[PDB]
DNA sequence: CCATCAAAGAGAGAAAGAG
DNA sequence: GCTCTTTCTCTCTTTGATG
């Protein structure tokens, strides 16, 4: 239980729009932030659908009593949340910044550990839909690979030469055609060609 | 150049909703409205206010017996519009869209001809309220300007920080320091800061 | 420089709920 | 039986991040 009580000020870098997950207690809310610190970056589930007051980018806040999971963090009910003085500092260099945005190469893929958490935007290559599933195969210039997402209304849409925007899926698969797929709390949306 | 009785395919860009204003005839009824054709963007006054069944952005309609003035459009109840044939094109290229809606830079204003008409969303500087008007003087980056309106409930919500949106303003004053005036087709909105 | 995405803020139309 | 507010439903304008 990797819970850290201890505060910490974190530049807010990006903040997603809350959305709708249905789990066991039915349905669930939450989104998806990225924030940083002066040395590294981390990927954020808050599921607090009323914490957009505090994410947002450019935003600094001080977060206490929280998860720390694998490749994120999480921002749950036990915790607590809360805004800081024009005192604290924190300051994130560019290339942390820069690194918290991008979209990871394929190869790159290859060599990170699987759990590695894969947010980005992809171009679609193949897909070819499954009962419950659809396989999508996504490839740009450093190569090809293949994830397992969800099977429903807009995901179906997709064709070759669109898009796919993936947040917080996994790495299931590493080295020649690495493999991602989707978990109960990844998101992702269709961005249709031209 | 003046009074045009003849079919003009336009798209319809912007319409406002409708307001009421006065003149020594009394009451009267309007509404404001941006409409392109291929090659360019023209700015609308419709004081028939049931054209609001054509006006309606991009929807393409035919138009006659209309009136053509400097930098604006007349559309009384002596003309025509009509829902266009299936067969009209009326193709309007991205940049008269994107330059139809955008508001002006202040600038950009100094340099272009009188009685031109300016509508958009400014930045307020400081208030002088007048007897029979509101001085605004009002800034962008690119410069300063004052603009003579209507002194109001409305318009005296507004305060430094606060934006207006000015629609059928004309351009009065113009070089370093230009000014905007107010007329009889003219409205503004106060949007209060924050 | 320029093309693509994304999200907050403003505006309008139409819809649902309360005197 | 009927107007007057409160939502939402959608778009466009701006702006900022990404490649």
């Amino acid at each position: 239980e990797g819970f850290q009580k201890r505060c910490l000020p974190v530049m807010v870098l990006k903040a997603k729009k809350p959305f709708t997950f249905e789990t066991q207690e039915g349905k669930q809310e939450m989104f998806h932030a990225t924030v940083a610190t002066e040395k590294e970056f981390f990927f954020v589930k808050v599921f607090n659908t009323l914490l957009k007051d505090k994410f947002i980018p450019k935003r600094i806040i001080i977060i206490a009593r929280y998860y720390r999971h694998s490749g994120f963090l999480e921002v749950n009910s036990a915790s607590r949340v809360l805004d800081a003085e024009s005192d604290q500092k924190v300051n994130v260099p560019l290339n942390i910044i820069r690194k918290a945005g991008e979209t990871p190469k394929i190869n790159t893929l290859q060599t990170q550990p699987l759990g590695t958490i894969v947010n980005g935007l992809f171009v679609v290559q193949k897909v070819t839909e499954k009962k419950k599933n659809i396989l999508f195969d996504l490839s740009d210039n450093t190569g090809k690979m293949e994830v397992l997402g969800v099977r429903n209304e807009d995901t179906m849409k997709c064709k070759e030469g669109d898009k796919v925007r993936l947040t917080f899926f996994t790495l299931s698969k590493n080295g020649e055609k690495l493999q991602l797929t989707s978990g109960v709390h990844s998101t992702i949306k269709v961005i249709k060609a031209k």
